[PDB]
Order: structure tokens, then C-alpha cells, then sequence
């Protein structure tokens, strides 16, 4: 027949792979999906004439990103200022702002040039932080209430910086000489007419008979002395193989890996996916009938002023909603309405996924009240949100760069089972594009060309 | 190697099986038991120096009964009155109980000439009860307190043949001549060591290798084209096989089947499975301090007196507790100490089952004080249960002959899949000892004694 070829997932590497195999005439090839839907992380969801991305929602960069190539082929590409506010329900005045944005920017710079690996990015932020803290409190020409506002706001940032990948994600914005947070000009795109379309682009060469959707695998035997491989799937169907493309995330792996592989994995490969970090990052859009919110305001900050002292982290189950750091007017009002898009992140993430819409809604409209001084805000009409952590074919939003591994556990990762048996994909099994559409693309291309070498040589061979 | 056989279950079928199999010098035999012990529905709970079944509590049978031989060559084998009180404290007399007890006797008896198969057998209870009940109302010397009475007791004896597996199992008993209800003496035995040694005397012949605890296969594959069998296991092994022996109960098998095999059972085993019954039977055990109820009493039986009118089957969720026709005296209380024996059969079993012990232990108190009269009675000091329902690996207690089944569904469940690749063994696939331990040990023997001749032909043969 040909290498029978199972990719696992049918996210962008699995859809990225399976149609890099079938260009080059790989006859044999199925993808196993456990869910319904493909695109994985890439998830869009229409409201009116208009999408919200659950997922993936930027295109990253330009010239040279295969998405960007992509989405510009197919034509599918083309204000105010932020508003911080106390939870007492004054609003923190643009000097006090501005003062602290420059403060940290000089700081968080001096101290970038100090110390560009996975532990010593840590030590940038802990350092910044605690040297910021110093001269706030230092300042001789400062009244104590401003103080304890600008101490607030380290714990604000420290939020901002939470749901990031990396250093390197926060190293395209920079500030502006006039203190607002710039970001670079063609740096983020969206898709208007969403992000799906890029995975159904891919998708579109691929025969309908190939991708199996709700086919979850349940193990993959590997180093059987018919195939030398066979996928078992949760229904019991069993599938032998000559290859494996896996792509499930590091979530599902790092849950998973015990049961999944038949011998166990290589003991580098299970520190690997030890080591390895993958976040929980879920969105929260709020639907209003009408703004309550000012027409100068891009963003409604939340500085809690009795955070002026805490050097947290992770915040108790009760007080999840404090993980969030404000929240967004998406623009323009006519597409999305009045709508206020939330980023959460972390084990808080987790804690809002269990609440019912009812529950998140209350909690963020009494946020709002408290913040803005109006206690007349209505529940929103609508709410719309992710929950990546708590599903079980994810568990998690995306890998990050955590304190005690290295580009050397991504590699780790990424390296094949012996006779290219069981290949590795996905985002977090690229050394540079980790956490990106492209990086999990791009992923998928190198399982699938290993093959394609492989083969193209048993053709110059035989 | 010789054939490899896998026996799914370590009952008294699968062990019965493995010994006959092995006595036949069967070296590739191995067991895989789902749960950590050995025995199934032979369950044995020591408290003290006294044993409390769970499972199975009798050997019903002498000379020809396997596990009577069992019994009795190893030596493990060797009042009052039955007290009938109602919801409103007060006890029914002596008079009432064996006037009814009699009039039941005749018209059950005469109804069983008029009317040997399943369905009917239903048709006995129904024309019996309707035909009482008429001579109940009609008996023109009656006051109508004590006929209110009599009229609650078929009731009361409809919820005792509820846990009956056939009319067969109420044939045994018969009326005496002064008014009770007598058992033909050497019909029913007790292990006063635990009905585990006759299971431990089964499996005392088996090595240790062959039988894996904590072990449940998760899919049989038959009919493959090495193995032309696989077991799939839940922990994801895959056990090459040449025949099978599933001893797993008929609830296993009516909740599994359509994921257990692969390719599907053929239809008219699948028909068997659905058509032939299995019900929940569970024990409760009650030790208290010392005895409230009267030293004349062997029993105390619960007669409602609102249930004069109700021709039920099946009581709502909060009346679960209805379906308990009384409570047995354990003797000698020396062995058992003061500790009330009951049982719940059917729908309301499952009930019993999802609350705590707490729970269930305070509403028989509450009944126990409502029925004696005496609401002084303390809380039971231990409680002991069953949950043979709700456990994934019985889902019922025994096979019972449903309204709408045949010997002929028997037949089509105990009849292999082609080439002897799949056998069914279990007490449901016993044609007439069914609901039993000795049909469970005889369904092993039957499965063994097909292999087995199968390869004294293929030695006859070669
Ligand atoms: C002013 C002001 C302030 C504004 N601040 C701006 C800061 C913004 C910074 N950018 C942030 C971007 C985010 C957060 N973005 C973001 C947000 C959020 C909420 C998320 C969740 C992600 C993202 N990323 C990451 C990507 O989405 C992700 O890497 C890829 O989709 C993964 O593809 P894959 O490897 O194939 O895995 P998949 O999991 O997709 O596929 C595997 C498949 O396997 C299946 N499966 C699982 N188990 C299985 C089994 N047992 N058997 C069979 N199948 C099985 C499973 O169902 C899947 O379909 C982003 N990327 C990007 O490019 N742009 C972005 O903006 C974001
Ligand atoms: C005065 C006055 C009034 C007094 N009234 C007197 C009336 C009394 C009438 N007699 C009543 C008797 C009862 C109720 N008795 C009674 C009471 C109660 C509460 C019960 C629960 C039963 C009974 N019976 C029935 C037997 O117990 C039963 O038939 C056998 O144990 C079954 O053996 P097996 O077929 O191998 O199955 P198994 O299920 O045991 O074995 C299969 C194995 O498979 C395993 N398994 C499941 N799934 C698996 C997977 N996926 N993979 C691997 N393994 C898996 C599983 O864990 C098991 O170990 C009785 N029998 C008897 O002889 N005397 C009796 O007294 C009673
Ligand atoms: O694409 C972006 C990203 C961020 C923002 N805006 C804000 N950034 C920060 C912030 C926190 N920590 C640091 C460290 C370095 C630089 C910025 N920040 C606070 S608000 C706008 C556009
Ligand atoms: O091994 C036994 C079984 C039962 C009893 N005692 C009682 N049996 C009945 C009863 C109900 N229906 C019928 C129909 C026919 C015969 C009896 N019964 C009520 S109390 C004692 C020993
Ligand atoms: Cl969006
Ligand atoms: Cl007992």
C-alpha cells in the first residue's frame, strides 16, 4: 500500500502534516480527532454578522509567517487611551499613569541589559519589580496616597505579564514618548472573518475520508515484533501504523504519557514533558446592550488598592476574579457591539472555568460597578467564554518558557521514537515558534518532511 | 506453547474453569479479575469471630451439589416465631397472621395446578393475590380493622417473593400444620467459616501467576486475520489469545456488550442479553448494644397498613425504604451478637445504595422504633451492606426468569462465538441452576469440558 500514516489531532500541526504527506502522494494516510470540530486551538464562534475568537485570535508578524502568507493570499487581512481605575471607584489621573509607566519602562530595561534563556528571563521581572517597589516608596516627592496607588499598579503589570509565553512576547511592545504602550505597527493582525478560515484553508486539500473527527486515541503501541505499530482508540477500534504523528498538546501529554505509550516513553522525553510549562488562558466576552463605559477609554484597568504590599502569585479559589487585570472595548462598536473582551490566566483560569455564565457574568458586573463608582450597571445581555484547561483534549491554552527548563527540553520533546515510529508535533515541540498558530504549523511540516526524507530515500534506494 | 486462554473474572465460574482447565494439564491459562479479590458474588465480611455474607449465604442442596461435596469434605458445614407489626406501633396477632398465611397457602397451591415456564409463573402471584384479596373483602365474619390488616400482608408477601429468582426457589418452603411457613430440613447450610473458603478451596489447586487482580478488560476482538483473538484491557495491554471464557455477570454484559466485542455479538445473542433479567439484591446488617425486640421473635415483619389498596411494584425514591418486607434475628447470638438481618431487592436496592451509612442506618432506626412501639431505641452501633448494583463489575445479584424470556435465551447466551474463539460461562448461562453458586461453578466446568474435548480430538487427531 505505502507507510500507513496515523497523525493524532487535527489541530494546525496535524492539518499541516497530514496535507504536507498527501502533496508529496502519501496514499495511506488518516488523521484520529478527538473532537467534533478541527483547528484545535483555533476556535471561532459567530454572534450577528460578526466572530469571536475563543483561541488564537493575532497573526504574528508578516513576511516570512506561513499563517500570514496564508490569510494575505486569500485576502482575508486589512481610537481613546486606557482607563485605570481604583476599586474604592475613583480613577487613577493620567500623571500618576504616565510617572509609573516610565518609572517601570526605565527600570524593566536597565535591568534587561543586565541580564536570554528560560530562568534568567524570571530574574528580569523579580528584580524590576523590587527596584520599582524601592524608589516609589523612596521618592521624596510623592503624597503616601499616590504611593499606594503606584505599588498597586506593579501587581496590575504583574498580571498583564502572567498570560505571555514568554519575554520575547513583551519584548515587541514598547513605550511611547508620550507614555502610552505602543505596539509595533504590522506586528498583531486579526481575521475578521475569523481565524477558522485559515484552519479550513489548510484543511481544504485534504479528502474528506482521511480526517476521522470524535476518534479520541487511548494509547499508542510502539516496538511490536502486519504494523510494527497499532493506535488504540477509546471506542477499542485498533489501527495498525508503520508511523505516528502525535500532536496533542503538552497538557494532554503531561496528564496522559503513563497510559499513552506502550512501551513507556524514553526517560529525557517524560522529564521533558515534566519540565516543559503549558498555562491555562481563557477569554471572557461581555456583551452590553450600551457602553457605560467613558468614549476616551480603549480599556478598563483594575488597580486594587490594597495591593500596594503583596508580592502574590496565585490568589485563594474565592478571589479568582482579582487574577483578572482589566478588560478591553473591542472597536469598532458597529461589528462587535458593546462588548468588553477579559483575559484570565493561570490556576485562577481553572477556578472561573468551573463557575456557571450566571456566576462569571455576576461576578464581573459587580467588578465593573465597584471599579467605574456606577452601581446601576446591568448583567450583560449576553456572555461568551473559553474553558482550554478543564478539556480534557487540551488542558492547557499554551506552552511557556518556565523556570528550570530549557530549549533543550523542546528538542527533547520533539525528537522521534526509534525507526521514526511515533513522530512529536505541536506548538510546543518548536524551539522558536512555541505557543504560536505558525509554530504549531510549522511543527506538523518537520514531522511530516522527516517522512517524506525517509521515503524519498527508500525510492533513490529501491 | 499449546492453546492460549484467557478467563475474564475470578467468580466461581472463571476459577472452576482455570482448575478443570489446568487439572487437564492447560499450561497457557491465565485469569484477569477486575476487582482486588477473588470470589465475585461470594463476598465474606469477618466481624469479631463471626462471618457476615454480603454475596451468596447458602449452599441451596446436599448429595449431587458440587459446592455442598466442597463443603462437606473440607467440614465446613454443621428459636421462635416470625413477629408481624404494624406501621402504628401495634402487633398483629397470632390468629390474623395464620389465618391469612393459611388462605394464602390454599389459593397459591390451587392456582399452581391451574398453571412450568417464566411467563407463567408471573401469572400464579397475580390470579393468586386477586383471588385472595376477593375472599378477604367477601368474608362476611370479619370486622374490617383486621381485614385492612390481612389485605396489607399481600403486600408485605409480594415484597418477599420479590427477591426470589424463580417460583422454583419458592417450591422449597411449604405450610406446616400449626400455621409457619417450614424450609425442607436439609435443603439450605451455612458456612459458619465464610462462604470465601469454598471459593479458596476452588482456587487452592491455581497458581499464583495466573490469576491478575485489579486486571478488567475493557473489549474482546474475535474473529481477527499470531493470536485470532486480542483482549483489550483498561489499562491498555493487549493479551494475545485462541479462545476466551467471559464469566462476567448478565448486568456486566447488558451495560458493556456493544463496546466488550469487536466484531458485535450475533443478534440473537444481543436479543438474549436484553430479554433475559437480572435483579439487585442487597444485605443490610444492623449490630445493636442488645435486643429490643422480643425473645420469642426469629423475625420482625413489616406490615403498612395504608398498603391495603396498592397493587405496587416499584415505590418512588423516598419510599425506598418500604420495599424492606422485615428484619431476621441472627442465631446464635453468642456468634453474631444482637445484629438484625435484612433485604432489599429491586429498583429501591439501587436507591439504598447512593446513601451513606449514616443515612440508611437513622431510616431503619426510624422504622424499627414506628413498627415495636418503642422510639427509645438507639442508633445501630456498626452497620454492614452490599452495593452488587451500582458496582461496575456485577450490576445486579443474580439472573432472575422475566416475564417474556425462555430456557431458549439461556441456550443463545451460553452458545460460543464460531471456532470456540469466545466461550459464555457465569450462573446466567446455566439452564436450570442459574441464580446460584453452583450453576456459576458448573458454567466454568461446561466452558473447560468444550476446550478440553476440543484438544483431546486435536490429540486424537495428530
Ligand atoms: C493594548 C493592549 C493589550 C493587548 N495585549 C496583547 C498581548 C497578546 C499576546 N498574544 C497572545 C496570543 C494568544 C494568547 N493566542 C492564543 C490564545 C488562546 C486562548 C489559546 C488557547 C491559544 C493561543 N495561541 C496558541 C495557538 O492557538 C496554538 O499554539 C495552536 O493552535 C496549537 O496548534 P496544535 O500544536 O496543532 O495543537 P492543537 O491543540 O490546536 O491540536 C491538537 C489536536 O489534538 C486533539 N486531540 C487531543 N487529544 C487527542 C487524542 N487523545 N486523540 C486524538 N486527538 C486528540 C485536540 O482536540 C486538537 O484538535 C495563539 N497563537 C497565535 O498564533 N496567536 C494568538 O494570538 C494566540
Ligand atoms: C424464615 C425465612 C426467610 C428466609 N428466606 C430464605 C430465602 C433464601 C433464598 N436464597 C437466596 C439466595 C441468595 C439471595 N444468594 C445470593 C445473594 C446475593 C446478595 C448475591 C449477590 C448472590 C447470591 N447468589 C448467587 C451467586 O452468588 C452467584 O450466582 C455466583 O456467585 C455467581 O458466580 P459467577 O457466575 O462466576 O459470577 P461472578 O460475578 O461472582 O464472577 C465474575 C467475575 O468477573 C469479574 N469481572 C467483571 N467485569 C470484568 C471485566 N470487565 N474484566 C475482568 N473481570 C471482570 C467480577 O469482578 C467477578 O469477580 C446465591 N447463590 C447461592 O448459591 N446461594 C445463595 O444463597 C445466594
Ligand atoms: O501588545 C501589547 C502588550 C502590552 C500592552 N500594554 C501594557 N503592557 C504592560 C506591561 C507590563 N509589564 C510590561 C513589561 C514590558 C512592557 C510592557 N509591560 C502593562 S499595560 C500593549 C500592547
Ligand atoms: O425458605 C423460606 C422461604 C420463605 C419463608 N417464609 C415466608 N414465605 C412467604 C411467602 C410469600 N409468598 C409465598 C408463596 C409461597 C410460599 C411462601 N410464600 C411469606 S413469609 C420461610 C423460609
Ligand atoms: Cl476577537
Ligand atoms: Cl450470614
Amino acid at each position: 500500500p505505502g507507510p500507513r500514516v496515523v497523525v493524532i489531532g487535527a489541530g494546525l500541526a496535524g492539518l499541516a502534516a497530514a496535507k504536507a504527506l498527501l502533496e508529496q502522494g502519501f496514499t495511506d494516510v488518516t488523521v484520529l480527532e478527538a473532537s467534533s470540530h478541527i483547528g484545535g486551538r483555533v476556535q471561532s464562534v459567530k454572534l450577528g454578522h460578526a466572530t469571536f475568537e475563543l483561541g488564537a485570535t493575532w497573526i504574528h508578524g508578516s513576511h516570512g509567517n506561513p499563517i500570514y502568507h496564508l490569510a494575505e493570499a486569500n485576502g482575508l487581512l486589512e481610537n481613546g487611551v486606557a482607563c485605570y481605575l481604583t476599586n474604592h471607584g475613583r480613577r487613577i489621573p493620567k500623571d500618576v499613569v504616565e510617572e509609573f509607566s516610565d518609572l517601570y519602562n526605565e527600570v524593566y530595561n536597565l535591568t534587561q541589559e543586565f541580564f536570554v534563556n528560560a530562568e534568567s528571563q524570571n530574574s528580569v521581572g523579580v528584580f524590576t519589580r523590587e527596584e520599582v517597589r524601592n524608589r516609589i516608596r523612596n521618592d521624596p516627592d510623592d503624597p503616601e496616597a499616590t504611593k499606594r496607588l503606584k505599588l498597586a499598579m506593579i501587581q496590575q503589570y504583574l498580571k498583564v505579564e502572567s498570560c505571555e509565553s514568554s519575554s520575547h512576547s513583551m519584548d515587541e511592545v514598547s513605550l511611547s514618548a508620550f507614555g502610552e504602550w505602543t505596539e509595533i505597527p504590522g506586528a498583531h493582525h486579526i481575521i475578521p472573518s475569523g481565524f477558522m478560515r485559515v484552519v479550513e484553508l489548510l484543511a481544504e486539500g485534504i479528502p474528506a475520508h482521511v480526517i476521522q473527527l470524535g476518534k479520541p486515541v487511548r494509547c499508542i503501541h510502539w516496538d511490536q515484533a502486519s504494523g510494527s505499530v497499532v493506535v488504540e482508540c477509546e471506542d477499542c477500534e485498533l489501527i495498525p501504523a508503520d508511523h505516528v504523528i502525535v500532536t496533542v498538546s503538552l497538557g494532554v501529554l503531561k496528564r496522559q504519557y503513563t497510559s499513552f505509550f506502550r512501551p513507556g516513553l524514553p526517560t529525557e522525553k517524560v522529564a521533558a514533558i515534566h519540565r516543559l510549562g503549558i498555562g491555562t488562558t481563557d477569554k471572557i466576552f461581555l456583551e452590553f446592550e450600551e457602553p457605560f463605559w467613558g468614549p476616551e477609554c480603549n480599556s478598563l484597568q483594575f488597580v486594587w488598592e490594597d495591593e500596594a504590599e503583596s508580592h502574590t502569585l496565585t490568589y485563594p479559589p474565592e478571589l479568582w476574579y482579582r487574577k483578572i487585570c482589566g478588560f478591553d472595548v473591542l472597536y469598532p462598536p458597529e461589528r462587535y457591539g458593546h462588548v468588553l473582551s477579559g483575559w484570565i490566566c493561570g490556576e485562577e483560569a481553572l477556578v472561573m472555568e468551573t463557575l456557571s455564565d450566571e456566576a462569571v457574568a455576576e461576578i464581573c458586573t459587580e467588578m465593573l460597578r465597584q471599579f467605574t463608582g456606577n452601581p446601576n450597571i446591568p448583567k450583560p445581555r449576553r456572555i461568551l467564554r473559553s474553558a482550554w484547561g478543564s478539556n480534557p483534549y487540551f488542558r492547557g491554552s499554551y506552552s511557556y518558557t518556565q523556570v528550570g527548563s530549557s530549549g533543550a527540553d523542546v528538542e527533547k520533546l520533539a525528537k522521534p521514537l526509534p525507526g521514526l515510529q511515533v513522530l512529536f508535533s505541536g506548538e510546543a515541540t518548536h524551539r522558536k515558534y512555541y505557543s504560536t498558530t505558525h509554530g504549531a504549523l510549522l511543527s506538523g511540516q518537520r514531522e511530516a518532511a522527516r517522512l517524506i526524507e525517509m521515503y524519498r530515500d527508500l525510492f533513490q534506494q529501491s
